[PDB]
């Protein structure tokens, strides 16, 4: 399935190259620009543990990139995305909720999978 495909063919986009955040591009986006730190980003997404599933396609999910507003894997991964791109991210716990988790929904040491569509980003 999609998480296995990410494992096998996904690019390690971590600085440390510890396979903490693996990405595959599922739909190529437009042009070359990708967001900078501070940019306001607009996405649609859904995600799941590697059993819990959550989906945000009415209002976009909005955040400012690279400011610690989301889990580290998203500050890393969304930064790499072009407008219009859909990507899969497989995420080890160090780049998500770690040992504390986020109970009850997210257990300790959870791996997370997300499908993310970057709709737009603005300065
Ligand atoms: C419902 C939780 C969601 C989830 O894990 N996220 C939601 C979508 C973005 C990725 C990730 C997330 O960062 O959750 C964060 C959770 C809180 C959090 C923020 C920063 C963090 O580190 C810097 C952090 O680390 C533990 C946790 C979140 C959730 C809702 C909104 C939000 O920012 C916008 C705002 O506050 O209005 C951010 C998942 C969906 C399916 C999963 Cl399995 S986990």
């Amino acid at each position: 399935g999609a998480p296995a495909t990410v494992t096998e063919q996904g690019e390690d986009i971590t600085s440390k190259k510890d396979r903490g955040v693996l990405k595959i591009v599922k739909r190529v986006g437009n042009g070359e620009e990708t967001p900078m730190i501070g940019d306001k980003v607009y996405v649609h997404y859904k995600g799941k543990l590697s059993k819990k599933f959550d989906s945000s396609r009415n209002e976009p999910f909005v955040f400012s990139l690279g400011k610690g507003q989301v889990i580290k894997a998203w500050d890393i991964g969304v930064a790499t995305m072009k407008k219009g791109e859909i990507a899969h991210l497989l995420i080890k716990p160090e780049y998500a909720y770690g040992s504390a988790g986020s109970l009850p929904k997210i257990p300790s040491n959870a791996t997370l999978f997300f499908e993310i569509e970057l709709l737009d980003f603005k300065g």
